[PDB]
């Protein structure tokens, strides 16, 4: 039994809400929220912004020592940094951003990066700003999740879509 409250089950291990990922995480106080990053850590807009808004710019400071000292990650890539005030930790994972060219095949490598912790709440990957078909993103998370993960979907019309077309 965990705290999160007022999804819908898609599948054993796949939940999803109509919720704003910031809000989720301020109430619930995950253990791990997944962070929409790109490979520089450059938290400036999408649910990346947003999140490191919440944090008043500590995931920012935080994240540009971690670059500093180890580079850029790769797309496909994650790694675990705090959570600030908005859960135990944060996981930024690096999923293809097509508005860049990247490939989409590595969304599912992008994905697997949950599979290392047991609970996550999250965003879809790669949606968004990211230019990657939502739909696309749900189907390619639940073929790859095994471990327990909510979903935040922000647009309330974007998560009925998702829901009413899950095969
Ligand atoms: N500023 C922002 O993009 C957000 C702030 N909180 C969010 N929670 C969820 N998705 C978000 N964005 C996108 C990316 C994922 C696919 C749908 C949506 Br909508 C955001």
């Amino acid at each position: 039994v965990n705290s999160f409250s007022g999804y819908l089950k898609l599948t054993d291990n796949v939940y999803i809400k109509n919720a704003d990922i910031v809000e989720e995480a301020k109430k619930v106080k995950p253990t791990v929220v997944v962070n929409a990053a790109n490979v520089y850590l450059k938290h400036g807009g999408g649910v990346a912004g947003a999140l490191n808004k919440a944090t008043n710019n500590a995931m920012q400071v935080e994240s540009d020592d971690y670059i500093a000292t180890n580079g850029p990650l790769k797309v496909g890539g994650s790694c675990v940094l705090s959570g600030h005030n908005l859960a135990k930790h944060c996981l930024h994972v690096v999923g293809p951003n097509v508005n860049k060219g990247e490939d989409i095949q590595l969304l599912k490598s992008a994905y697997e990066n949950f599979n290392q912790h047991e609970v996550l709440l999250a965003p879809l990957l790669s949606a968004g700003i990211f230019g990657a078909d939502p739909i696309h993103s749900l189907r390619v998370c639940v073929d790859t999740v095994r471990t327990n993960v909510y979903l935040a979907v922000f647009d309330k019309n974007l998560y009925d879509k998702l829901v009413s077309s899950f095969l």
